[PDB]
């Protein structure tokens, strides 16, 4: 048998309530006899593909809809079976947010939309304009402190500002979204993005400002607001700030529109234990207690659960929530939501640290967004290792090549094989003294390299693979130390005698597989 067998795995984001989900798997627990293990893996979104490609993986996954259509696709997902009875007890449009090719593919939990959350003590009156905020944060770094803080590496939070103007994803038409009509790179789109980067550019937000910083920020009182979502209020709680939570600011004086989510739970196609999911989730998580459980741990936000919304719904934080929703737009399930992801974090991340410009960024965004991609079998906590894709720069493993441990930075000419193999076109000569020789590669012979500056230093003492100055060659070398503009320290271990200092831009240092 599977080692999957005779047990219940589940996995949640770390952000959301997985102490209040483990409280509703004991009450499980013991009426079935069965054990339920709760965990919160980090980069969860792409680690459940990584493991459920090969028949692992959790038996229940919990995400935002938008990635279950290609999960789906992926062949990942069971179809769940709930009966017309169950399907009454939430709000139908829940419902179509996790049908994909017509069948349903996972439960829906609560709705999720971002808001603006803001110190009442600082700021009494919150902005009812983006156009505002220069002003307000400049008064504010009189006193030590900002007017705005929130999470710029994750698209997720900028998108409601990019949406506003007039920017969009994939254009519903004919029933169903068009893949080729991509709006990332509209007048509204560059707008959006454009006051974003100005911001940075006036000194009233820093590009590396990610979420922990973010969080951190607001909860001691250091910034003025915030923009997240329901599971973030429970540290709020803690901190004891005096926080409210209100509609977004309006650009251009068109409401600020973020993506919907719809947490939702799917059953691993690959799972031996389907049924016993489905129990868990019907008649154990999907009821008023265990949504409750799972709630006082984090806030789900609007609950589908309809018997636990009018709960719920008295509250000035999911009102404010829910106002925010009807102005955004649920997100598309269909599986080029992955691409279409990654092409707007990098775009939205270049712009904020000037590696392109906005017109630049967003001009790769729309030839991106639903394009082909891999993904190199080395993982990092340094560097992405997706998406691959036609136009990327990779580092390549010769099979016949150089010795010394060497790669060659090649430029992917071809994504195939459903994203598992790729041509990649070599600058340096081949063994007949030819350069420009297309090479036929897997996922192992090859590394992403970054397409931006990573805002992530590396250790000292790392193992790297780095090119070498006026070279196109990655050579193996250990990082001795960052400069404060991130550039890295380097000793290549390559001579044959004296420990040199070379120093090597970030985003061609490279870690070690
Ligand atoms: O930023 C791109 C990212 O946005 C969404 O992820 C959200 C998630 O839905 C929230 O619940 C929370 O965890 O924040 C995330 C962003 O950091 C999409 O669901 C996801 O697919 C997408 O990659
Ligand atoms: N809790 C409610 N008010 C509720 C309203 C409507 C329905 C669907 O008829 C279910 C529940
Ligand atoms: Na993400
Ligand atoms: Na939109
Ligand atoms: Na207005
Ligand atoms: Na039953
Ligand atoms: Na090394």
């Amino acid at each position: 048998m599977k080692i999957e067998e005779g047990k219940l795995v589940i996995w949640i984001n770390g952000d959301k309530g997985y102490n209040g989900l483990a409280e509703v798997g004991k009450k499980f627990e013991k009426d079935t006899g069965i054990k339920v293990t709760v965990e919160h893996p980090d980069k969860l979104e792409e680690k459940f593909p990584q493991v459920a490609a090969t028949g692992d993986g959790p038996d229940i996954i919990f995400w935002a809809h938008d990635r279950f259509g290609g999960y789906a696709q992926s062949g990942l997902l069971a179809e769940i079976t709930p009966d017309k009875a169950f399907q009454d007890k939430l709000y139908p449009f829940t419902w179509d947010a996790v049908r994909y090719n017509g069948k349903l593919i996972a439960y829906p939990i609560a709705v999720e939309a971002l808001s603006l959350i803001y110190n009442k003590d600082l700021l009494p009156n919150p902005p009812k304009t983006w156009e505002e905020i220069p002003a307000l944060d400049k008064e504010l770094k009189a006193k030590g402190k900002s007017a705005l803080m929130f999470n710029l590496q994750e698209p997720y939070f900028t998108w409601p500002l990019i949406a506003a103007d007039g920017g969009y994803a994939f254009k519903y038409e004919n029933g169903k979204y068009d893949i080729k009509d991509v709006g990332v790179d509209n007048a509204g789109a560059k707008a959006g993005l454009t006051f974003l980067v100005d911001l940075i550019k006036n000194k009233h937000m820093n590009a590396d400002t990610d979420y922990s910083i973010a969080e951190a920020a607001f909860n001691k009182g250091e910034t003025a607001m915030t923009i997240n979502g329901p599971w973030a209020w429970s540290n709020i709680d803690t901190s004891k700030v005096n926080y409210g939570v209100t509609v977004l600011p309006t650009f251009k004086g068109q409401p600020s529109k973020p993506f919907v989510g719809v947490l939702s739970a799917g059953i691993n196609a690959a799972s031996p234990n389907k049924e016993l999911a489905k129990e868990f989730l019907e008649n154990y998580l999907l009821t008023d207690e265990g949504l409750e459980a799972v709630n006082k741990d984090k806030p789900l936000g609007a609950v589908a659960l309809k018997s636990y919304e009018e709960e719920l719904a008295k509250d000035p934080r999911i009102a404010a929530t829910m106002e925010n929703a009807q102005k955004g737009e649920i997100m598309p399930n269909i599986p080029q939501m992955s691409a279409f992801w990654y092409a707007v974090r990098t775009a939205v991340i270049n712009a904020a640290s000037g590696r392109q410009t906005v017109d630049e960024a967003l001009a790769a965004a729309q030839t991106n967004a639903a394009a082909e991609f891999g993904s190199s079998y080395w993982t990092s906590e340094y560097n992405p290792n997706a998406p691959i894709l036609v136009g990327s720069e990779v580092a390549y493993k010769p099979r016949r090549g150089s010795a010394d441990g060497e790669w060659i930075q090649c430029e992917v000419l071809k994504v195939v094989a459903d994203g598992t193999r790729f041509e990649v076109r070599d600058p340096e000569p081949d063994e007949l003294g030819n350069s420009g020789k297309v090479y036929k590669c897997n996922r192992k012979e090859l590394l992403l390299i970054p397409p931006g500056f990573p805002t992530k230093n590396y250790p000292p003492g790392t193992k790297v693979l780095a090119r070498y100055p006026e070279t196109t060659t990655f050579y193996p070398a250990i990082v001795i130390g960052t400069k404060r503009d991130g550039t890295c320290r380097l000793r290549f271990d390559g001579e044959e005698e004296v420990d040199k200092e070379t120093e090597v831009t970030r985003r061609l240092v490279l870690p070690s597989p």
